[PDB]
């Protein structure tokens, strides 16, 4: 069962050829992992709200990106903007328009395989990027992690199982996203992460009660997309 899905293998081909985007960012980096730590200090639930108009699982929402982002700036600890084009209907231009208008931290969520895609994130105004362990070698992951740090971005390193976590911990990731969409496995992964690493439960969250349960295990933030795209007001239920 360790095959990459058809759509992800196709995305990696699109990412390798992704043209770089010529631009200047309009404000400095605002740290997403530090703001998560500030929310935790204040005891307020930290949700990274994702913007995506489509997904390989069949999400299909037309929602204006500025209006979603304005509303989410009221509630969310940060935004995650999908910039993968074929399956999520994201775009660099949509990231640039959102990052020119909100002043909470922005994660560029895409499938990064080369340095120019981190240069594109910085030039478009994102504050950090997603790196996914399973599509990279360990040497590439360590190099891309250092490349993101060289701009002042602590990247979100996305892991799906214990082997991926083993790699993320070996290379000294400080910001890890735990994705699954089994209870003892999830508890075990969480429990392997050191106190100094900000941990994000990515996807597989539908109700407030799972957020509460994850918080007791020390999860620091929650990356949630589809449900918020279909009703942005759902984030009020989640932060209660
Ligand atoms: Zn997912």
């Amino acid at each position: 069962p360790r095959y990459l899905k058809g759509w992800l293998k196709d995305v990696v081909q699109l990412s390798l050829r992704r043209p770089s985007f010529r631009a200047s960012r309009q404000r400095p980096i605002i740290s997403l992992n530090e703001r998560i730590l500030e929310f935790n200090k204040r005891n307020i639930t930290a949700i990274i709200a994702e913007y995506k108009r489509k997904s390989p699982s069949g999400l299909d929402v037309e929602r204006d990106p500025i209006e979603y982002s304005k509303f989410m700036e009221r509630y969310a600890v940060g935004l995650s903007i999908l910039t993968e084009e074929k399956y999520f209907n994201g775009s660099y231009e949509t990231l640039r328009k959102i990052a020119s208008s909100v002043s909470i931290p922005i994660l560029m969520a895409d499938f990064i395989v080369k340095e120019s895609q981190i240069d594109d994130a910085y030039n478009l105004g994102a504050d950090t990027v997603l790196l996914i362990v399973k599509i990279l070698t360990e040497r590439e992951l360590e190099s891309l992690l250092e490349y993101a740090r060289s701009y002042g971005m602590e990247p979100l390193i996305g892991i799906n199982d214990e082997n991926d976590l083993d790699i993320a911990l070996r290379i000294g990731a400080r910001f890890i996203g735990i994705h699954s969409h089994n209870k003892e496995n999830q508890r075990k992964l969480i429990s392997m992460i050191p106190s100094n690493v900000v941990k994000v439960a990515a996807h597989g969250i539908s109700e407030r009660n799972e957020i509460e349960e994850l918080r007791k295990l020390g999860v620091n933030a929650f990356l949630i997309g589809s449900s918020l795209m279909r009703n942005p007001e759902k984030i009020k239920e989640f932060i209660l």
